[PDB]
């Protein structure tokens, strides 16, 4: 082939554990097709039985026996830290000399290059580059609203009334108090409910990210607004308005709850969430899960805190043990060219899509499957958090009119908050970040869960919590973040 990266066939080892559920599979249709076109085959070495992606990275790193490539989600920080320590190689020269598609991408997307550049000026990974503007929105059961003679809730107080009616007034009509008013695939979304009481949960699509307010770097979990907001979330959890299993249910939450007519509301991505209307129309007559404007919060605003993050802190890196870095960067580059981008987005031609009227078009068997197309793509090795360039066209093809109405409502009415795009730490500032932040973040999540579940009272533990943050070096992290912000802006 002319797309061939190397003349002699090459096999590389990739450690890629992602989203706590998936590993790289060389038997994937997409992986097979990429191997054929590039003459480079990636063989997975990650533990498929394991269910903690970050831990698997840690074990691999601690063992000292590195593969050739490491990929996965939420590895940006680890790519940078172990890049500077020499476990991953800088890609700057390799890109410049061997990677025209990446060069042309970075030229036209300077902001992405900046986002993946380490404090030493080196690029240690290639990112998952999403395509699109909005991500998540609120969805509510319109059929339940109508059946209970309720108007769409406009404020937090009105929402409380609605969710209470969902819980107590038997909208599925089976005589049981089985309804769960608010559900979510993502446990972290329970924290986002503090938005209703004028508190942030994250600055970006990255969970528990910092934000900027009036020239000051802040972290959502350290703010007194969070203390007051999480108190309310705890109350709603105690009242059973929030899924008792919100921390545990996870991936198939929508299929379980909406699919069995017990879920009333969620906060999730427009396309896949709205697809549930098509999937459940026969099973649950009248089922209508519609986008809802965010309620007016206690600060008098309608917040959509989440948006697409370009790029994501996801991707892959070349190890120092890799004896074929030139061949590897050319493989990496393939994904940003026309054929590579097509495959990594749409799957395999003849299997999952066809070129029709000069464009990749999903087969009817894919579009009418009543299973979200992104899920379908994962199964065959597409839409995975490698270094690749998402093409929104893939998503447009399975975004229905209900999803479109929601997307357009959110764009036009300006609900989406300005996103935190990070600060440029020096190497010295980064040392403090890498040292303290991971353990602080873990502590924050665990305290957050405790407050929500009612095992700890936020009001009674706040002062000791703050002291613990100090002891764990959180405010040392805040100092370097603010210093970096002051330099950059
Ligand atoms: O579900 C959708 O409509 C969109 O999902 C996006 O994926 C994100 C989602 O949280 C997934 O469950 C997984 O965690 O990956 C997330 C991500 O890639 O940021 C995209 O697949 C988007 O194209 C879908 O339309
Ligand atoms: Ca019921």
């Amino acid at each position: 082939e002319a797309t061939w990266v190397t003349e002699k066939p090459l096999t590389l080892k990739i450690h890629m554990h992602f989203r706590d559920k998936w590993v790289w599979d060389e038997n994937w249709p997409v992986a097979r097709e990429v191997a054929r076109l590039t003459n480079v085959k990636l063989v997975g070495v990650a533990n498929r039985a394991a269910t903690n992606s970050q831990e698997q990275f840690n074990l691999m790193m601690a063992s000292g026996q590195l593969p050739d490539i490491v990929g996965g989600d939420n590895l940006k920080d680890k790519f940078i830290r172990y890049g500077m320590e020499g476990a991953f190689i800088p890609l700057n020269k390799l890109i410049d000399q061997n990677a025209p598609n990446l060069k042309a991408f970075f030229k036209t997307h300077p902001e992405v290059q900046r986002a993946i550049t380490a404090p030493d000026g080196n690029i240690y990974y290639l990112p998952y580059v999403p395509d699109g503007l909005v991500s998540r929105g609120y969805f509510i059961r319109q059929d339940w609203l109508d059946k209970l003679h309720l108007k769409t809730p406009q404020t937090v107080d009105e929402l409380y009334t609605v969710l209470k009616a969902f819980k107590e007034k038997d909208p599925n009509g089976n005589g049981k108090a089985d309804e769960i008013p608010f559900i979510n695939r993502d446990p972290e979304e329970v924290f986002r409910l503090v938005n209703f009481w004028g508190a942030r949960s994250t600055g970006s699509n990255t969970w528990m990210d910092f934000y900027v307010e009036n020239g000051k770097i802040k972290h959502p979990f350290a703010e007194v607004a969070f203390k007051d907001g999480i108190k309310h979330v705890a109350q709603w959890y105690k009242e059973g308005l929030i899924d008792p299993e919100i921390f545990t249910r996870k991936a198939r939450s929508r299929e379980q709850t909406f699919g069995n007519n017990i879920g009333g509301m969620t906060h999730d991505w427009f396309a896949s969430t709205a697809l549930f209307n098509d999937a459940l129309s026969k099973n649950i007559p009248g089922f209508k899960l519609v986008p809802m404007a965010p309620p007016i919060n206690s600060k008098g605003q309608r917040w959509e805190e989440d948006a697409r993050q370009i790029p994501r802190p996801d991707g892959w890196a070349i190890t120092a043990t890799n004896k074929n870095p030139v061949e590897t960067i050319k493989l990496f580059d393939f994904y940003f060219g026309p054929k590579g981008r097509e495959l990594s987005n749409f799957g395999v031609p003849g299997l999952t899509y066809d070129i029709k009227n000069g464009k990749p078009v999903y087969k009817d068997t894919v579009l009418k499957a009543a299973q979200p197309v992104n899920n379908q793509m994962y199964d065959i090795g597409a839409q995975i958090p490698i270094g690749f360039w998402q093409d929104y066209e893939y998503e447009r093809q399975w975004t229905n009119d209900v999803a479109l109405q929601g997307i357009d409502m959110y764009i036009k009415n300006k609900y989406v908050l300005p996103q935190f795009t990070g600060v440029n730490l020096t190497v010295e500032e980064r040392e403090i970040y890498d040292k303290y932040w991971p353990d602080v973040k873990t502590y924050m999540f665990e305290m957050g869960q405790s407050w929500v579940m009612g095992t700890k009272d936020p009001e009674k533990t706040w002062n000791d919590y703050q002291q613990q943050l100090k002891n764990r070096g959180f405010y040392q992290v805040m100092i370097v973040m603010q210093k970096a912000y002051d330099r950059q802006y």
